[PDB]
């Protein structure tokens, strides 16, 4: 009566309906052997570091056919609104940059995540670890990437990590005699809208369901710049493998997955909930970051088996910077995904902004900016301040120590950026906002201090930023996130390093921007353009 | 330059510090080679089978050293509240029963969870997952364990899987040419009970740090059986890292971490961090499930490295079901984790309620005491939990009435396992109530469920629902699955839904059936003061 089913099951698990490039000659890093009997490959770790070195620089200057074919979505279809537009034709526009090979498509060039499946005859010496990390690190060092990993040194006392390692190395054992691997190139962004739900049965009923996924959407907000890859698991065998789950699934890499369960309890796809996802999505209003229809490119849902006491959900996106690839070892040589290198012909072939000058006293652009609503589209010419998470931790600790908040604090609009690496003779690397609400403590007490009254990043906000602003005669201007490659070539003219050197990323910076857009997100008023949408 | 560093880099990366005894004969499973001048092994998958189907018989019948002297400390201690020894005394002796190898520690025997670590030169076939699982297999079918799987077959539409899977199987690609193993038997309880947190740099200082501490702790509250072994990891590479590094820290899988970080981002165990974990837990008061100092056996605390825009934390428990063994297969056979087979030697005012009366009469009764009386109850309990109440609002929201076994007797939540030949019950526990609270009102509005049995801390919907409705909750204690079944419960029949396995609606006959009452019919509930 025993009967062994696979929790996964996908159609096609070598993922056939990929497009892969052979790197050339590299048959000469494998040799086929036999040994008792059985077929066996010798694979020379210097092919893990040469796919892991090409991997993690392919992935920051394209992307895949169905992350576009939603961009031109948003861009063609009549019920986009016209901020949907704008957005998805500037991300496309960024993409087109970051094809160039010089700036990748994003600051944030993430963490970096190996999934690798070495067949029980697939032979490395072992140290698989060791030589993907040099390609990691190889990809991040000799290219205009950033390095974007903390280390504790112990619990609260941290330094970056100078390299972008360490990286996630899940090596799984499987059958076989090759090596097969999903690379991502993960931003903490999209990873900080990866959320776990512990629910119950009670959940399990159409009604309850979707009132759930309808709460839950609006909890992404517009922090992990979207039109979203939104994925959705429904069960599990525990928390981790139901995040684990998620994750993957917002990478499609459980495409190929059957799409009706069984008695055996196997996972599938469900498309009639994908639908009613992208109903939910749709219907929001959230839209592509400054409301309308394209909160979602797409929708994944898994339906997993359960502990009868139990049923985890996850609930996780892909950012606008989507960046997996799939690569595999065999006898022939390495193969790696190919991705759309001509972003551009995604791109159609056919008085709507204010001009704000940030060279005068901040009074005067304070005073400026109140006399439009939320949802105005502002162009930002002059002096940007830099800093953001850490720098922000710095400078609160300073002022409980007694010190004042620093003048170049008060001076200019406050921007939440951490820049990747300059190339040669460019003024500045991608440089695109990071996640707004990290700051969100801090923004009352800078303002209560004569500072901080305009900040400039992406995502929604709390309310003590909307009361913070309203107190103090304060505005957030919300930049579009994403497009890091296209601010840097077209917006950011000079960059300069004024405090905090040793934070790296992290240091404040000064920096000289033209044509920089913005919306006025939370005005002077109390007003939020988000009030509605994420209600 | 380039320095490779490893996230996690135990001393004792072996679990050396572990006694193991050797399967007799195990040796015939096993080969040692030497292929093109390396060391490899060839392993018979059958041998996956054998230490699978042994590793998920074992674990239910016996606990680690550092668990059952947790239940001691509990007992001896002059600090621990009467509730306290109460509980770790009733826990200790269901190990005792345990042990006799016939009733397993906990009804919920869990889902089988393998993590398993085959060596490049280890050589199976590659049909790990099917061998392992036909001895996960075996060992919930010819033991008196029980089915907990739910497969879904659309959305919605569930059954049984009938066998206990499919079983979580997290085969790792490893140096070398052995196999190593963590097999837990995951209890659905403390699974609930794994949290997961995005937090921000805003978190990590010393005073944040401890208020998120203190806030997170009571969230878990008694609903896993504590005391607990709680884990907390603060960063991590991705949310599901996290998750899976609090889950080993919590099987204490991580012990031999390092204790200081580095530049290159290592990750430590923070053992200032674990002794600030259990003064939190020690001061709260929520104790060993009803009150007192011992709400945690033990704390384990790990720091990760983390992206910079990021700071997932974890949160995680092991609950008095506290079951997990290593093992290896090598040159030498195969090996299996030491459990203690003698827990005796760590061993060293209630209100009697006749329910074979009207349930109105049994109401009245109970109405004459506070939140904290402790209780015997003597009479029928009907049995159902998540499934059947479901099934039960959606016939009422189709206009049938609630039926007349919710309305006869007190509610037990709780799903047996399989009952050994010529005993009367299977091991027979409290589920989780808090999982029931969405029905107690609408239940006790239509004249049914004004007295229910289980175990943990409910929301304030059921304590308002009793206080309208002239209902009570009754906390019995959390984990003695084994010691109820042999001294308890007397008779058991399947009353309704028996499609549902252990699922369905049960009727079966107690006596001496201990329990706390925790909220009553006047607004009262004994956790509002440690769990506000
Ligand atoms: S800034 Fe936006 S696009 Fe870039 S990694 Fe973060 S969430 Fe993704
Ligand atoms: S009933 Fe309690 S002891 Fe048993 S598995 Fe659930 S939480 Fe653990």
């Amino acid at each position: 009566d025993f009967h062994f089913s696979a929790i996964f099951q996908p159609t096609d698990p070598h993922h056939h309906q990929t497009e892969f490039a052979k790197v050339e000659g590299s048959e000469k890093y494998v040799e086929e052997v036999e040994v008792f009997g059985r077929q066996a490959l010798k694979v020379n770790p210097e092919a893990l570091t040469i796919l892991a070195h090409r991997a993690f620089s392919d992935v920051h200057h394209f992307f895949r056919k169905d992350h576009l074919e939603g961009w031109r979505r948003a861009i063609e279809d009549p019920e986009a609104s016209d901020n949907d537009r704008y957005v998805a034709t500037t991300l496309l526009k960024n993409a087109c940059i970051a094809a160039g090979r010089v700036l990748p498509s994003c600051q944030d060039t993430g963490t970096a995540i190996v999934l690798g499946k070495r067949g029980e005859l697939c032979w490395t010496g072992g140290e698989d670890e060791k030589y993907l990390s040099k390609g990691i690190w190889n990809a991040y060092r000799y290219h205009n990437l950033r390095y974007s990993q903390t280390a504790a040194l112990d619990m609260f006392k941290e330094c970056n990590t100078g390299d972008n390692l360490p990286a996630q190395l899940d090596l799984l054992a499987v059958p076989g005699s090759d090596y097969e691997f999903l690379f991502i190139a993960k931003g903490g962004g999209s990873a900080n809208k990866a959320y776990l739900y512990q629910e119950t049965k009670a959940l399990l009923n159409p009604k309850s369901l979707r009132a759930f996924i309808e709460e839950k959407l609006k909890t992404l907000g517009t922090a992990a710049c979207p039109p979203y890859h939104i994925a959705l698991v429904i069960g599990g065998t525990s928390a981790e493998m139901t995040m684990k789950t998620v994750k993957l699934a917002s990478c499609r890499y459980y495409d190929s997955l059957p799409t009706t369960g069984d008695k055996y309890g196997r996972a599938f796809r469900d498309p009639e909930w994908e639908k009613i996802v992208m109903e939910v999505a749709q219907k929001s209003g959230i839209g592509a970051q400054f409301g309308g229809k394209y909160f979602a490119h797409q929708a994944r849902v898994i339906r997993l088996p359960r502990h009868g006491a139990s049923c985890p959900v996850g609930l996780a996106v892909s950012c606008s910077a989507d960046r997996q690839i799939l690569a595999h070892i065999n006898k022939s040589g390495i193969y790696i995904e190919q991705l759309e290198q001509n972003p551009a012909q995604y791109l159609p072939d056919i008085t709507t902004s204010v001009k704000v000058d940030l060279k005068r006293p901040i009074d005067k652009v304070r005073q400026q900016l109140s006399q439009y609503p939320v949802g105005t589209r502002v162009m930002l010419n002059g002096t940007l301040i830099v800093a953001r998470d850490i720098a922000h931790a710095k400078i609160k600790e300073m002022m409980d120590n007694g010190e004042p908040l620093p003048e170049y604090m008060k001076t200019s609009p406050i921007y939440y950026a951490g820049p990747a690496k300059t190339p040669e003779g460019y003024a500045s690397g991608s440089f695109g906002p990071t996640t707004a609400g990290a700051m969100d403590s801090y923004v009352d007490l800078f303002q209560s201090h004569g500072g901080s009254y305009i900040t400039l990043a992406k995502g929604n906000r709390s309310k003590q930023v909307t009361d913070a602003c309203k107190k103090h005669g304060g505005f957030y201007l919300g930049s579009i996130g994403g497009p890091a490659a296209i601010l840097a070539k077209d917006s950011i003219k000079q960059v300069t390093c004024l405090a905090f050197p040793e934070l790296g990323m992290e240091a404040v910076w000064k920096i000289e921007v033209e044509d920089f857009p913005a919306f006025i997100v939370v005005d002077d008023k109390g007003n939020d353009m988000y009030s509605k949408t994420l209600a």
